[PDB]
């Protein structure tokens, strides 16, 4: 049973953006995911600091990196507090309208792309390098859902049949033909280095046959 729903106006409107302005700084999707990661592994943590029954779903946070060529995925995951349903049809938990209202007067006042996590809407950057984006989430009070959108005005919301997960999000890029460099473990060790040595959780690149 697959629910689909439009997106508002504005967010398909910066999606649009993302997929057809021209800017090669593509690399920073890792970055604002990984920042996503961050602030949910934050949010759990607080919560468990005065009921620690919040981490029965998990006891460990951290972020995992996993490439997959054959499959020609990169999926982010994390053990933070997760998404409810709600959530995911509400932009994944984002004020995504104004956020992008903000974003958008910033580029025609200077900025580039490269600021979207400023804006609160980083996560829509994954549509530099990914042509669809599945979204696999459970929150405490909530069941386990996936989340899909190949852009187009349009994303699908179903309970996840899959792995269960426990506790957290899994991103997983569906990346275009040409963007497979960001399957290399060397590229992505770069990036990581470059852009988020600084993220207070473990990072483990996983690696393939
Ligand atoms: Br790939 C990769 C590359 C480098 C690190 C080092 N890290 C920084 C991120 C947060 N943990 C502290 C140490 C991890 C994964």
């Amino acid at each position: 049973e697959v629910e689909t729903f439009a997106f508002q106006a504005e967010i398909a409107q910066l999606m649009s953006l993302i997929i057809n302005t021209f800017y090669s700084n593509k690399e920073i999707f890792l970055r604002e995911l990984i920042s996503n990661s961050s602030d949910a592994l934050d949010k759990i943590r607080y919560e468990s600091l005065t009921d620690p029954s919040k981490l029965d779903s998990g006891k460990e946070l951290h972020i995992n990196l996993i490439p997959n060529k054959q499959d020609r995925t990169l999926t982010i995951v994390d053990t933070g507090i997760g998404m409810t349903k709600a959530d995911l049809i509400n932009n994944l938990g984002t004020i995504a309208k104004s956020g992008t209202k903000a974003f958008m007067e910033a580029l025609q006042a200077g900025a580039d792309i490269s600021m979207i996590g400023q804006f609160g809407v980083g996560f829509y950057s994954a549509y530099l390098v990914a042509e669809k984006v599945t979204v696999i989430t459970k929150h405490n009070d909530d069941e386990q859902y996936a989340w899909e959108s190949s852009a187009g005005g349009s994303f699908t919301v179903r309970t996840d049949t899959g792995e269960p997960m426990g506790r957290g999000t899994k991103v997983i890029l569906h990346l275009k033909e040409d963007q497979t460099e960001y399957l290399e473990e060397r590229r992505i060790k770069e990036i990581v280095k470059k852009h988020s040595q600084f993220i207070g959780y473990p990072i483990t690149l996983f690696v393939e046959k």
